[PDB]
């Protein structure tokens, strides 16, 4: 499992390196990487298959070191993406969505300006469980695979993002608002609550397979992530 | 009245600054002072912390978003509302409340959202903070939870109010505020057509109930911004 994740991080890193503009990518089961937008056009043309998508890559670019560290350590994935990814992997189909049923990984790549790259690899199922998605989908839709309406997607989305406490008694939307307030907006009044959320997040949410690199002489050079966090 | 004159002045202040920045993507947040001077917010906060500048002089807060996708640019123009956190903070402080040990901005009248499309276009959206807070039912929720007498509130009290405003009350076509942000994003930015009916319902309620921002648009043409009709803008690729 860790072997596949190391391979995926080098696939992401080589692509960012090659590029050094683009933010979203798909990694296929064969290890090929493509920008997500152009792949979606090929999928609908019938040229490429959505069944071949193995990993989804979201690239954030930063110029502030506090933001870079926050993104890599405490940054939450989009709840809309994980819900969509979980539903499709469980056999459901969302109206107007081409499903990606064999998606295993969610990858968040953060580039600090170039100076550093941090590649975070998450298992989608593990992430969906921590977001308390399976139980809500089961209570609301059942187990029988079907196409769900936009209204049904929205009803589930509301519960998971706004109604269910996930971290230190807070909902997903409060857990986006409160930490960022302290960590990125540098507002000290939200220290107590941000730290409570941070502490719960680190234990309850799946630890990502994290690979770090430093930009030196036209290359990204693999380094210990602790060195990045310690600088 | 003179509100429209002030808003036109504010949009040219923002435009002049984005233009100045392009000719030399550096700063995303700014303050506009009551004298019309514009400063990056991060630097200004340090000058306040030093006793050089006063948070009392802040008249408008500017948030600049930069985009490279036309659909996202149009969505940000049409639905680029200020952060709930910001409007609540701005309303509380303007009403005399103090949030824990944080430095208040009591004389803030406007929230400005500037969107730059890559450079090709600039759209400046000016929101009146009071009008926005009222449409969000912020005064009624603050009154029910804190009372009418201003005092210092805890971070927990701020959070409790924020949760009701954004995640509990049906504010637009029966949806909570957070659903009202997500549904049109799903329709316009995620390009999912099944979300059309709900997005249009929210759009209709939003255009009726919420205050219309004063919107000013510009096209980048030969090292300068040049005025353009905003509705002409939505036709451009």
């Amino acid at each position: 499992a860790t072997n596949d994740e190391e391979k995926l991080a080098d696939i992401v890193e080589n692509e960012i390196e090659k590029e050094i503009e683009n933010f979203y990518y798909y990694i296929l089961r064969d290890g090929k990487i493509y920008p997500a937008s152009d792949y979606d056009i090929e999928v609908e043309k019938g040229k490429r298959s959505a069944n071949d998508i193995y990993a989804f890559v979201e690239t954030d670019v930063t110029r502030d070191f506090d933001e870079f560290l926050f993104d890599i350590d405490y940054g939450l994935p989009s709840i809309s993406d994980i819900l969509k990814f979980y539903l499709e992997k469980a056999g459901f189909r969302i109206a107007n969505e081409v499903p990606t049923p064999n998606l295993k990984y969610y990858i968040h790549a953060v580039v600090e300006f170039p100076q550093y790259l941090a590649v975070n690899i998450y298992d989608i199922d593990s992430l969906a469980r921590a977001l308390r998605i399976p139980q809500i989908v089961e209570q609301k839709l059942g187990n029988k695979p079907r196409t769900i309406t936009a209204d049904e997607f929205n009803d589930i989305e509301r519960i998971v993002a706004e109604e269910q406490p996930i971290l230190a008694g807070y909902t997903y939307d409060e857990a986006l608002r409160i930490p960022y307030h302290y960590y990125v907006d540098h507002n000290n009044s939200f220290k107590d609550d941000a730290l409570k959320i941070a502490h719960a997040y680190l234990q309850l949410f799946p630890t990502p397979y994290q690979v770090c690199y430093e930009w030196k002489a036209r290359w990204f050079n693999k380094i210990d992530c602790l060195k990045l966090e310690r600088l």
